[PDB]
């Protein structure tokens, strides 16, 4: 079985703040610019669609500074620090912004329209730009956040595949690293793999993997170390109605039509694909600049920080404000507006700060303690008397010297105080 | 008389948890694509916009593993599942998505437009797709739900059928009310160019709430729950010949064109407002304490009905795949096969509560005339010819509901 | 003076559950399509926005079956019903329906516009559909609710009428009948009347009468027998500008324009009227399918029943969906679809499952109660020891034999006794 | 200094109900259309976007009927009414409505447009109608309600003003009469005196008044006669973007812009003025019909009818529907559809029942509160032992006789009666 971690994770009155003043980041909104030549001189992708993952180091509590005999005894108690409260910090405006692609595959409007047949021949495909859909959701954990996609698969039934033939689609679950897409209202899918087209989705997400949180994985967990605070929010709705230009690999049987003559007697393309848009950014909505406290949590971790790591996996929309640089050509400022002698630029940001407020709790190592501890993590047992998240890309937010004792000085730390 | 469950079946304080670990379904959101060729080498229709059945077995509670004397004795009393906690889990990420029509009847915008008369001669009917009707229902039972829905009742050839309102077991499969109304469009429509593709040749089923509610012993549902928006995008005229001849007295006659006036059919797109997570309404643990009919969440024949209608989460998938082997270095659209394919995710959870029936004589005279079947089978299925989603969970019932997230909510809710 | 009913109605513990199992119309949604030859043959005019009076007559409850003397002495006591609770069943799904009249007077678009200046000479009036004004109403009495319309009248002071001049416009009380047009967003006026020109307005309301409520009368009212419940949702916006093609009957003044020369010398047509829209059918703002219960009255009548007569009057255009009946005119379908080979039909639904909590009531004819109840109806104690509502159209729901004691078996009854 | 009427006014257990049974006005909703020849022959200007202020005469409690001595002692008291509840009634249902003018300042669609430059030479203006903002205010006092808007002014410092030069502006308070247009979307100004063009605005406001009730001032009034009670409820979005047609007369400044060649060499036009529209109408949001209490005022005047005077102004835009009464110019009914033989005609319509309670007060005249009362109001004391407001124009409302003592009868009386 497992248990409950107010069971053997026995709570003290000593509690601590910890934040990083600021965090920001500044780059291309739709993929990384590189100048070359050669280090590092480039420009790295920072779209609002994009997830945040925080890294956040604690100090080792039980190496911790002025470390006391009047808190733990060292030969049955370990220390370890539980997470209480959070405010995630936004800082930029909030705002609305765009995502397109040159050449988006699109026939033609099937929403409304009337002039054009666009008949399949060439690409009347034209140039789309939209918003996507507005998704603000957290996730906190001692582990990085669960995500799912849908990525090419093979034959269920071991038949030949043909060339052109559509593949069958394979659930996948993956680590939600600092950088990886989010459902932008087109899906969550591999756009590299399932799209040969290059021209289905926007730029951002052309050739990039769509990842949403598999809440129903993380929440069923077991020991529930992914993830124990959840917060979602995301709205979408149709704009406009298009049609994908390409030969459908299905074919639309002839029981579901009366054929027509004309060009109506093999009839039109039947995909449709809508575009997406987050009806309104309102601070009403709003999710975040927010105290968070954390009480119970949904798994059987109760807010612990093994190992002292704090995975906060965030995601805002509500500033996708994208910014529009223009430097002429000319070191003289022209006269004449020449469309030709001024170089466009596009650049994003995001800022953060984040806030934490924990509670120091001591672990009195009874020896049926640790053979459930150790049935858990062999590693907690082993740190305390190779790291396997070096794989993966997270924002590292160093806190080891950041926990102030004295919760008066700061704005959580007065937000906590009040709650008690 | 009917009388309540809450009188002859005692409840106990004994729990369980059953919960699907996942539900998954793949296939296109239009119509069942064969490849034949032969088994099975198919694809199946998979649309956010139809109805979600499933058929939940329960173990059967007398005969259930560790039976243990101090909980009842089988010379007096049966053993019965009720439900009291649900938790419907939404996998998919919150999406819109698009069905239509490449010969959808339509004249010309009747809405506000200017530049086409569109004379009706040939079929002026363009290419309209359009997204559906958002709605998000949900029933529980012992008994499939039960649906309504329009079909055709000396008859001259091109007449209009008068129209008789039908009522069915909804089962898994059968397309929902999608805001062009409930009726059987394979029945009623000729024409074959009247709606989207996904139920130009299907039923759209819209639970009878008020059959359902009215029902004596209330078998067929027992809790409910239904939000469901709409409005009117775009104003559209039907081309075609008009069977009711439009009286003279509600109008005047104008010349040129306006001689015989134009047509009259007036049906609309239909939209969703928004998907938003605000209204969402699953992925929620809900409660079942008293339901609103004479049977009070008890599973007889240890049979659970879960019909459930989500369009929140309706987004289309493009698969595109080159006929090429080599990605080719200039765009040709013809060198490209693209597929329409949807996606559908669950994780059903449950909470249980095994009770007592102490089958007294003025019982058995009550339980024989409401099903004659419960006492046969505690000492033939009827629901063989429907089409259900099984889900079985005769392995699933955990005792202690410490593991399980629905589990611990409920357990706090106590 | 006239006195409360809570005063000479003495009420007792018995209670009864009544209800018309289902209740379904069918026809078209515009106007009565007779087929004639003979009888009947022929379909009537269904819409969703014509007000649904039911008349309920309820069992007369002093010759109610199994009288008991334990009950009421005849000789001094009378028994009348007294409604406490109802459920307005509603059994289509929600829906968005269209109206229309091909040729709308319509001369240009107002809103915002460009292309045609659509100069008065023909009638440049198109083809034009709308959706109507979303209105939910319910009303409950003993007597037909009360409605207002603008008719046609006569000379303020006495003037010959010339032919072409604006009548002048009077307000008009009317019963509210089963079958009469609501307001669809145009107004609450006789468009057989005040439009000669038959092309203001769709079909279904351009030879009918919309009523509205008379709110303000029906409260005013001295006993309140007229509405004595009431609920009220309506919704509307612009959804197009557009301007009325015909000669100005008012001279604009040239006081409020500097003439132009061109075309712009006598200036354009000045008639605007917009076209309606009900912004969204929402489940969140239904108003029916749910139990409303009643325990204090506006009126002075407090739920009471005189005559055993109950009158429902309910307005729902939630449910305003049009089916499209498409039938060929060859019996075998043709391979090639031809527009003129199809008949189509517009066909309209309506659902009602109606459900009533009854109590009844005793009532001591003391000799100053019988000196107040023949001041308000002499028919009261006539009919206790010729109607006037045979000339009114009211769907009728008889429930003499619907009446049940135990409430235990009915939805609205079970949702009654939790009340209690 | 200045003290608070609960102080000095007494008041009673006495309680009456007063209302005008219904209040009716139609006419024109732009421009009071004469017929002349001679009296009277002619329509007045109705619009559901003017104030409705009325002028509530009471009777006097002093020498009202059945005068007796239990009540008050005349020789040290005097009595005065007090407000305690009001509901407004509406009567029209809800709807939208449109405003124009033939002859609209509009360049061309700066929003979102691409086939026009329309170059400032003519008037490339057309024609245009627009639904106003959406405005519900509601104000009560014993003294008409003050407003503000913006007038032409002069030199703040003596300048010989040069013609076509812009003159200053001036805010404004005065009464807001019956009948003075409110704000419309396009503020609140003086279109007569600051808009020469004659065509910047619709018809309607187009040579009238736009005045907005200055909350303001109104509140930090002292002894607070004007209001003492306050609803306000007003929403407004733009619906298209346009460009004013006509001369600049500020210089754009050169420091704004790089000149481009061609056309774009002098920039164009940048006077914007966007059109109004109120989002929808709704009952959720609706105002009126709705009884509303009084305890406390927000002025030191709680609810005192001085000189039984109340004045109520009130706007309601919810229902500003239009009507289009059309009659042909033929006797017979034209078997063909000629535009030229049927006469337009553009009437709307607003219905009202005010409804009021009363409470009567006792006024002591100690010598100390005569010396309060005379530096308030000279006159006050005078007619209890010539008015300001004939030069305004009011809705006269007499109330001398509907005053009744038993609220049992009516709708407010029991509604207030609960309250209790």
């Amino acid at each position: 079985k497992v248990v409950s971690t107010d069971e053997y994770v026995t709570r003290t009155s000593i509690f601590y703040h910890a934040g990083s003043s600021r965090l920001l980041t500044v780059g291309h909104p739709y993929f990384k610019v590189p100048k070359g030549g050669n280090g590092r001189q480039d420009v790295p992708k920072v779209s609002a669609y994009q997830y945040r993952v925080f890294r956040v180091k604690l100090p080792d509590p039980n190496k911790f500074g002025l470390p006391d005999n009047t808190v733990y005894d060292p030969n049955s108690q370990r220390l370890v620090w539980a997470c209480v409260g959070v405010e995630i910090g936004r800082g930029q405006p909030l705002g609305v912004g765009l995502s397109g692609h040159p050449l988006y595959n699109k026939l033609d409007d099937t929403e409304n329209s009337h002039v054009a047949s666009a008949v399949d021949t060439k690409d009347t495909r034209d140039n789309v730009s939209v918003d996507y859909k507005q998704t603000q959701l957290c996730i906190i954990g001692c582990v990085p956040a669960i995500g799912e996609h849908w990525t090419k698969g093979t034959a269920s039934k071991p038949t030949t595949v043909v060339q052109g033939d559509c593949p069958p689609l394979e659930l996948i679950n993956t680590p939600i690293e600092d950088g990886d897409m989010v459902d932008t209202g087109y899906g969550a899918m591999d756009f590299k793999l399932l799209q040969d087209n290059k021209s289905e989705v926007p730029l951002d997400i052309c050739q990039s993997i769509c990842k949403y949180p598999d809440y129903l994985q993380m929440s069923a967990d077991a020991y529930g170390d992914s993830m124990f605070f959840c917060l979602r929010r995301e709205q979408v709705f149709a704009r406009h109605f298009w049609n994908r230009s390409g030969t459908m690999g299905d074919q639309l049987p002839e029981s579901l039509y009366i054929k027509g003559t004309d060009i109506r007697a093999n009839p039109g393309s039947y995909l449709y694909s809508p575009s997406p848009s987050g009806s309104v950014v309102t601070s009403d909505s709003q999710l975040f600049n927010k105290p968070y406290w954390l009480h119970k949590a949904q798994g059987l971790n109760n807010g612990i920080c093994w190992h002292n790591q704090l995975f906060l996996t965030v995601v805002d929309t509500t500033r996708s404000t994208n910014l529009s640089v223009c430097a002429s050509t000319t070191s003289s400022i022209p006269n004449v507006y020449t469309p030709t002698s001024f170089k466009e630029y596009a650049r994003h940001v995001e800022e953060f700060d984040l806030q934490f407020i924990f509670q120091l709790c001591k672990i009195t190592l009874t020896t049926e303690v640790m053979s459930y501890i150790h049935n858990m993590n062999t590693t907690i047992l082993e740190d305390w008397n190779q790291d396997p998240y070096d794989k993966l890309k997270f924002w590292p937010v160093d806190l080891k010297e950041r926990f102030s004792a004295d919760l008066d000085q700061f704005p959580l730390g007065r937000k906590f105080l009040l709650q008690l």
